[PDB]
This record gives C-alpha cells, sequence and structure tokens, in this order.
C-alpha cells in the first residue's frame, strides 16, 4: 500500500520509442505539466504526503518546489500552484494507478503518450490513464 | 530496419512497469504471448526481409531459427514449419504497426498483462503499437 515519500510517476505507455514516460515538472509555477523519458532528473521527483487517508486523498509536491502543490489548471492539465489543499485520489487499480480528483470525476491520461506531452485531466482513456507510481 | 536478432515488446507496459516482450512458447504450432522483458532467448527473434517493396519480413525464435510465426486459428500468432509466413513491418508515428501481408489486421494485446496471448484484429490505440529494438 503506497505511503507517503518520494516518487517517481510515470505511464502505463510507453513513448513510441519504447521509453518510460515520467512525470515531470516544468520550472515553474502557473504551467502544464507534462511526460518526458525517464532520466533520473529531480524534475522528475514528486514527493507525496497522505492528506485524507480515509478518502485516499494525498498532495503531490515537485522535489524541487517542495511547498507547492499540484493543481488542476485551465484547459485541463494539472499545473503547479502555491498550497491550498489541492489533493488527488491515487487508487492502485488492477490495472496500476487511477489518478483522480478527490470526487472521482476526472483521470489523468496521455493523449499520445509522447515525450513532451501535457498530462490531461479528464476521461479515464484506456491504458495512458494509467499510472505507475516507483519509490525513489 | 536491418535483418538481425530483435526484441519486440508492446507499447503498453504490464500494471507495474514491465516492459511486455513478445515470447517463445517452447514449441511449434503453439500461442504467443508477452512476458516481462527478461534477456532469455525465447524473447529473441530473428527478422527477415523477404519483399522490402511490400515492407514485409519473416519472424523466427532464436530457438528454432527456420520455424516462422504464422497466423494461428482463433487469431493469436503461433510458430510453424516454413511456408513463407510474413508480416508487414510499418513504422509509423506511434511506433510499429505489425500486420499481415495484405494490411487488414494488427497484432495487439487486450489488457497487457504478463503472460497474455497476442491478438490478431483490429488496431488497438497503444497497444497496437509494437517496440523492435537490436540485441
Ligand atoms: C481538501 C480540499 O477540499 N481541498 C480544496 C481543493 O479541492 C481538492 O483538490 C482538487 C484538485 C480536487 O481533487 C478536489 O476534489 C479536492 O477536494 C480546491 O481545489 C478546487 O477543487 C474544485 C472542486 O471542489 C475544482 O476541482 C477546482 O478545479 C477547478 C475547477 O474545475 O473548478 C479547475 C480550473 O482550472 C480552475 N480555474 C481557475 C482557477 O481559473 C477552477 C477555479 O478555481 C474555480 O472554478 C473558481 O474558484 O478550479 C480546484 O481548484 C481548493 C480551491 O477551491 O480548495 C481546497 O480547499
Amino acid at each position: 500500500t503506497l505511503s507517503a515519500g518520494n516518487y517517481i510517476i510515470y505511464n502505463r505507455v510507453l513513448s513510441p520509442r519504447g521509453e518510460k514516460l515520467a512525470l515531470t515538472y516544468p520550472g515553474r509555477q502557473r504551467t502544464p505539466v507534462t511526460v518526458s523519458p525517464l532520466d533520473g532528473s529531480s524534475e522528475q521527483a514528486w514527493i507525496l504526503r497522505s492528506y485524507d487517508s480515509n478518502s485516499n486523498t494525498w498532495t503531490i509536491s515537485p522535489v524541487g518546489s517542495p511547498n507547492s502543490q499540484i493543481g488542476w489548471g485551465a484547459g485541463n492539465v494539472p499545473v503547479v500552484l502555491p498550497p491550498n489543499n489541492y489533493v488527488w485520489t491515487l487508487t492502485l487499480t488492477s490495472g496500476g494507478y487511477n489518478i483522480q480528483d478527490g470526487k472521482r470525476t476526472v483521470s489523468w491520461s496521455l493523449n499520445n503518450a509522447t515525450a513532451g506531452e501535457e498530462v490531461s485531466i479528464g476521461a479515464d482513456a484506456t491504458f495512458s490513464g494509467r499510472w505507475v507510481i516507483e519509490k525513489v
């Protein structure tokens, strides 16, 4: 069962060249969060903190800006923001992690699963709507 | 793509994040599956150009290098005594589409799990695309 700590978060769907596509901090706030080939950089490392354990909700912070939190951006993409109790449900399904809002109305997915793609917040897509979360 | 020895794995990882590589089941006439990439000879395949004008290739396990992957009953691939069984290997912007010679069906995975049989049929988003790497 997931515990609080530092993680990489990558998609079940590889890039066309076979690279694991890891959730990537874009270096500043209010800017879409993307995926890029797994490379061990700090931009790919995220702090998961348990918010409401009874609802399975978590805050997600970049290791490089550990006080900020991933929130829900305009145009339905995640962006990093000053803290304000922005939380996500992290459900381990038989198909991997479903990353959803608190109310489980939307899921994070990738439209094409390519290097540099923005993460989409919306309908639960087969395969690209599932994630792998591994401890650093 | 040049002739030689390759691993062939799906774009869709297993639920735990493992690359799922085309795996020889150890004998002929039996469904070919995927399993986590592990470097075993059962995951190594010989690609030989057949008709470079139609982009077709034969695919043979290294553990029985004269046998060829053919189209099994129930729409799964199986390894067979040779008979010019060929597959079109088209590199798309989404990776390799592995199709019959007539380009009517594609190989894909239904759930993308360890030990799953490869399906021959409709082209599925993501699991119908493959990565082919020299080994
Ligand atoms: C624990 C708690 O209640 N936290 C509050 C936040 O909600 C938690 O985090 C979000 C990401 C979801 O997972 C929630 O289910 C969860 O409880 C809350 O964040 C706001 O949550 C609301 C829903 O309750 C909504 O998702 C907000 O996202 C949007 C929106 O869809 O309305 C997304 C838009 O891009 C954004 N547009 C802007 C900022 O221009 C809008 C916009 O803020 C509102 O429409 C106008 O107010 O929000 C999400 O931000 C947080 C702020 O409300 O409060 C926490 O207490």
